[PDB]
């Protein structure tokens, strides 16, 4: 079992063997998946960047999380015997919850059991108190690697301080930095660096990159995340991505 599935039952068990590795597999890569986005900010901004910003609040603050993934790796790249990803299933509730329609039917034709959800999924605070003492998070040692990363990024933070985002991009980049204080954006990467514009499983492609699980699940996506990371640390930084990459978010 490549994936590790992650409910409720079992949440503290997989914590605790995730913990067990973190320093021998200290790059941690990151998906997220939501139910997609309901509504855009009405008005006028400071900014384009502002108004990114503003649209992820939004949503974030008002949507419930449905699945993270989490991909361990080293830094060559070698992912660790016991899981080469795990995938963390939130509560969510169909009947109850806010959600585009078309997100859900997505979802469901993605694989995703709705009902074992709203049963036994997760809830984020109780995933978050274990991340916060995991030592995978305010640790210069870990490096998180996300594809689009103001929507994973904010949807941790909202789990871990259990408050609103910051009203500003500012503040919500700096708690950021405090809590992911070494990150990499795939995407800022791919496109604002290399200047190639493809999506995660089209840049998958190119770079012949199997998948490993279904499209649109969190954990197939974080593992393929952490792929394209070292294959393009590989193929166009000669082994080492610079570090004036660091913390840098696509669109923000
Ligand atoms: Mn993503
Ligand atoms: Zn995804």
């Amino acid at each position: 079992s490549p994936i590790r599935d992650v409910w409720s039952t079992n949440l503290q068990q997989e914590m605790n063997l995730i913990m067990s590795l973190i320093e021998r597999y200290p790059v941690v890569s990151m998906d997220t998946e939501f139910p997609g986005v309901v509504a855009r900010p009405l008005g006028v901004f400071k900014s384009s960047d502002d108004y990114h910003y503003q649209t992820l609040r939004a949503n974030v603050d008002s949507l419930k999380i449905i699945q993270i993934g989490l991909a361990l790796s080293d830094e060559e790249g070698n992912a660790p015997v016991e899981a080469c990803t795990w995938q963390f299933n939130f509560t969510f509730n169909l009947q109850d919850d806010m959600y585009a329609p078309e997100s859900i039917e997505l979802l469901t034709k993605s694989g995703i059991d709705f009902k074992k959800h709203q049963e036994v999924g997760i809830e984020p605070a109780d995933f978050a108190e274990l991340l916060i003492g995991s030592g995978l998070v305010l640790q210069e040692e870990v490096t998180w690697i996300t594809f689009h990363s103001g929507y994973d990024f904010a949807y941790l933070l909202k789990a871990m301080t259990q408050i609103p985002l910051p009203a500003e991009y500012e503040e919500f980049y700096k708690i950021l930095c405090i809590y992911f204080p070494k990150n990499y954006d795939i995407k800022y990467i791919m496109k604002s660096v290399l200047n190639n514009s493809k999506g995660l499983q089209d840049i998958a492609d190119d770079l012949q990159i199997h998948r490993i699980g279904p499209q649109h699940q969190a954990g197939s996506d974080a593992l393929l995340t952490a792929r394209i990371f070292f294959e393009i640390r590989s193929r166009y930084f000669d082994g080492s991505i610079d570090s004036r990459m660091l913390n840098q978010l696509y669109g923000l």
